[PDB]
């Protein structure tokens, strides 16, 4: 059923998230990724509309599926005796944002603007579908290099979006907000905005702004690269220590730095091709 439907290619990556392989859908040759997660390693469980016990990522990915290409699409999934297997759409050629930044250094602001805008659109889509990602970071963003389109991946640390406090977290610590560090408590949207400020800093500076818990808590941002005043302002706003001082998604997208974004295709033409 699974092994016959897909041609497994090379391992793309493995880590806390499981193991992800390149694959091809045999039926039509569609490029896919094949993600294996061991059952014992599964953090949160959910249940399907028809009531079947699945990894939360499966629940979350089904919730965000539509014609919108900003979130990686779940094509199918399978249960094995000791693991789940997720079939994801795979852009080709593709490069994660982490590698892209590594090789190119800090991104030109025009490019960071286009990329950050697309991430914001993807995250808003998740939130609008009642899904909180909880691990927004450069390693969880794929770049469709031909189309200039970014895709959010890995909902393995995600949760249903709620308006009450979260007291669990298993995303990436250096992207996690000061309230999580200090109090083990955060709200979904304002924690997301914090991680987005970390991400935006990462794009325009070539590295994350904080490494140690103490730096996260202090929230003092130092710019190691030349970054425009308007970009700096937005970053510092996203990284407000008090969650209620952070911009809403609407406020981020209305920020002067965010105006006149390139289209994804223009972005690929100017910056990727
Ligand atoms: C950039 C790559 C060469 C693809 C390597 N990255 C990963 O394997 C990260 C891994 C993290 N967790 C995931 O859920 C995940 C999905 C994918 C993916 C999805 C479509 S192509 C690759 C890749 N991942």
């Amino acid at each position: 059923p699974l092994e016959s439907q897909y041609q497994v290619g090379p391992l793309l990556g493995s880590g806390g998230f499981g193991s992800v392989y390149s694959g091809i859908r045999v039926s039509d040759n569609l490029p896919v990724a094949i993600k294996h997660v061991e059952k014992d390693r599964i953090s949160d469980w959910g249940e399907l509309p028809n009531g079947t016990r699945v990894p939360m990522e499966v629940v979350l990915l089904k919730k965000v599926s539509s014609g919108f290409s900003g979130v990686i699409r779940l094509l199918d999934w399978f249960e094995r005796p000791d693991s789940f297997v997720l079939i994801l759409e795979r852009p080709e050629p593709v490069q994660d944002l982490f590698d892209f930044i590594t090789e190119r250094g800090a991104l030109q602001e025009e490019l960071a603007r286009s990329f950050f805008w697309q991430v914001l659109e993807a995250v808003r889509h998740c939130h609008n579908c009642g899904v909180l990602h909880r691990d927004i970071k450069d390693e969880n963003i794929l770049i469709d290099l031909n189309r200039g389109e970014l895709k959010l991946i890995d909902f393995g640390s995600g949760a249903l979006l709620k308006d009450t406090v979260y007291t669990d977290f298993d995303g990436t610590r250096v992207y996690s907000p000061p309230e999580w560090i200090r109090y083990h408590r955060y709200h979904g949207r304002s924690a997301a905005v914090w991680s987005l400020g970390i991400l935006l800093y990462d794009m325009v500076c070539g590295d994350i702004p904080f490494e140690h818990d103490e730096e996260i808590i202090r929230g003092q941002v130092f710019f190691r690269q030349r970054v425009s005043s308007e970009c700096q302002h937005l970053i510092r706003w996203c990284l407000a220590l008090r969650p209620s001082d952070r911009p809403t998604f609407e406020e981020i997208q209305n920020h002067p730095w965010m105006q006149d974004v390139l289209l994804p295709q223009e972005t690929a033409e100017i910056h990727l091709h």
